[PDB]
């Protein structure tokens, strides 16, 4: 029943400089590694198909240019937000896009901070933990242009959020609990960012789907061996 709960019964739900628990190259499988390696063969086919289309269309140079820009713009956007919320890139559309979201953000308790689940044995790096319109949540910022477009599905974004909150709720480095999630899609053209707020009930529904992905990963033979070390969110 409560063998793998998202919520920690023992931690305070409510409960001033944000936590940055460092992350190093490690052999604990990350949240994004788990999701990437357990994408449905149907999803993998769609992304590989689109990858081959883009290589042919753009050429090897044009492909390198495209992938490099979307990756770096994804990273720069995240670095900017980490600098904004903790004591050059500010003219971007992505930053302009999140302004109406950032007005409603307060009580930032963590930023780009490692989370490791003590029972389930996965690790990750959550973007931010803060109150959005008074409600504490794990926030994950997203760019409308995917930073790793051929190995990521936007439709896995709710699972990534619930993985982080679950991990954080069962991590002795964190003394509080988090019950809600938020995904924020910033648009490259400066259009207002879209918030997808996830209450406790919805997080629990997606958490169940995350455990199915996590077990599907640990069902494999190669993942019983110790992975090669990597820094992965
Ligand atoms: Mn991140
Ligand atoms: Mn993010
Ligand atoms: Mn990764």
């Amino acid at each position: 029943q409560n063998w793998f709960p998202i919520f920690n019964p023992e931690r305070s739900d409510k409960p001033s400089v944000p936590l940055k628990i460092p992350l190093q190259r490690n052999v604990i499988p990350s949240v994004t590694r788990v999701l990437q390696q357990t994408m449905t063969k149907q999803q993998v086919f769609l992304l590989e198909r689109w990858k081959q289309r883009m290589i042919l269309e753009l050429g090897e140079d044009g492909f390198k240019e495209y992938t490099s820009n979307v990756f770096l713009q994804g990273k720069r956007f995240h670095e900017a937000l980490e600098s904004i919320l903790s004591p050059n890139l500010l003219k971007s559309g992505y930053i302009e896009s999140v302004q109406h979201i950032l007005k409603d953000v307060s009580g930032v308790r963590a930023l780009e901070s490692a989370v490791q689940h003590e029972t389930l044995n996965y690790i990750g790096l959550l973007d931010c933990v803060a109150e959005y319109q008074g409600k504490l949540c794990v926030i994950d910022w997203k760019t409308s242009e995917k930073p790793k477009p051929f190995i990521q599905s936007t439709f896995d974004n709710p699972l990534q959020v619930v993985a982080y909150m679950g991990a954080m709720n069962h991590d002795t480095n964190y003394s509080f609990q988090v019950q809600c999630g938020l995904i924020v899609v910033a648009y490259k053209d400066g259009s207002p960012a879209h918030p997808h707020f996830m209450d406790a009930e919805l997080c629990s529904q997606y958490w169940t789907k995350w455990l199915l992905r996590l077990e599907e990963y640990t069902e494999k033979k190669k993942n019983q061996n110790i992975q090669k070390p990597e820094y992965s969110e």
